[PDB]
Order: C-alpha cells, then sequence, then structure tokens
C-alpha cells in the first residue's frame, strides 16, 4: 500500500508503546520524519491467524534464495508462542 498524499511505498512500523496493541504493525508514511504524512493503516487486518486464534506477525529474511521473503509466526514472544509458520 501507498500513502494517499504522496503515491509512495509505506514502511511497516511497530507500534513501540504501551498498551493492548504494542508489537502491532502498521503502514506508514516512508519519507523522512519531516514532510511525512499523517497516514496511518493497520497492517494485520488480513494477516492469518496463529494456533492461539490471534493475529500473527510478519518477519522477513534476514542470505540464501528465499532472502527477502516474508512470513508470519505467532505474536506472543519465544517463551508461549505457538507453532504456527506460514509463508507470505
Ligand atoms: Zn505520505
Ligand atoms: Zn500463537
Amino acid at each position: 500500500p501507498r500513502c494517499s498524499k504522496h503515491n509512495r511505498l509505506c514502511i511497516l512500523r511497530v507500534v513501540g508503546k504501551d498498551g493492548e496493541n504494542k508489537g502491532r504493525q502498521f503502514y506508514a508514511c516512508p519519507l523522512p520524519r519531516e514532510a511525512q504524512c499523517g497516514f496511518f493503516e493497520w497492517a494485520d487486518l488480513s494477516f492469518p491467524f496463529c494456533n492461539h486464534g490471534k493475529r500473527s506477525t510478519m518477519k522477513t529474511v534476514l542470505i540464501g534464495p528465499n532472502n527477502g521473503k516474508n512470513f508470519f509466526v505467532c505474536p506472543l514472544g519465544k517463551e508461549k508462542q505457538c507453532n504456527f509458520f506460514q509463508w507470505a
């Protein structure tokens, strides 16, 4: 997706704050903090559900052929993560 003011591909940011949505990913304007439009669109509205019944979180590969691809995992923290995995 792209913001509306600028027709530019959004970045995927993570809500780094406190509340019932810390860690939830959202598409936002890709420009520097200045000139950045106020675009904001929750990214996980179409993500798969992990085995807990919760919206999965998207990760990227950080060297081989499948470098750069996206996948989905349980969003709860290694200690309590379920075993859900799915390629995007
Ligand atoms: Zn923008
Ligand atoms: Zn889970």
